[PDB]
């Protein structure tokens, strides 16, 4: 999270990081016990899963086991469009004040609305600071028009942009598969920007959660 501050204790208790080696990998969200939701990038055979601490590291953490994910089948590695991923738990998160679901959209929050992106990714760029403590940083969402003039045909229908004009404030790698929440709902999963990041009038790009309401329900109903 580049330009952030840590996040209060005990608010992002549906935040998720992906490990890989004992080292950060990837962010994600819990949707449910046995369901983590992230980015199709962040695809391994094996996940190490830490919940229920905002300080990775953390021995009051849980550390679950995923053998299983999923990504959407119109994922794209050159484009980044559908990007997005359902992450199997071995076994059940064991939920608490420190552990719960993410409240999924029902609708698509609009532009100029203010959200929270997090994560445990780099804090600078592009030399890189990994925090130990969930970082927090407020974007506003950019309308489509607007984010076009920056990324042209690169970007898609189901992609969410958000950013500060003339700020750093922004997601950075380590971040990615990461939540964006706006009025208490899951809009968007950190998904791709430019590079180094924070770059001014930049937007950050985003999955659009609202846009695969159906898929993520479908998926974890037939891979229960």
């Amino acid at each position: 999270i580049i330009d952030g501050a840590p996040c209060a204790r005990g608010s992002h208790p549906w935040q998720v990081a992906l490990l890989s080696g004992n080292q950060l990998h990837c962010g994600g969200v819990l949707v449910n016990e046995r369901w983590v939701l992230t980015a199709a990038h962040c695809k391994m055979n094996e996940y190490t899963v830490h919940l229920g601490s905002d300080t990775l590291g953390d021995r009051r953490a849980q550390r679950i086991k995923a053998s299983k994910s999923f990504r959407h089948p119109g994922y794209s590695t050159q484009t980044h469009v559908n990007d997005l991923m359902l992450v199997k738990l071995n076994s059940q998160a064991r939920l608490s004040s420190m552990v719960k679901k993410v409240r999924l959209p029902s609708r698509c929050e609009p532009p100029g609305t203010t959200c929270t992106v997090s994560g445990w990714g780099t804090t600078t760029s592009p030399d890189v600071t990994f925090p130990s403590d969930l970082m927090c940083v407020d974007v506003k969402l950019i309308s489509p028009q607007d984010c076009t003039k920056v990324y042209k045909d690169l970007l898609e229908n189901s992609m969410l942009c958000a950013g500060i004009p003339d700020s750093k404030k922004n997601a950075c790698n380590g971040d990615s598969g990461g939540p964006l929440v706006c009025r208490g709902t899951l809009q968007g999963l950190v998904s791709w920007g430019t590079f180094p990041c924070g770059q001014p009038n930049d937007p950050g790009v985003y999955t659009q959660v609202c846009k695969f309401t159906k898929w993520i329900n479908d998926t974890m109903k037939k891979h229960r």
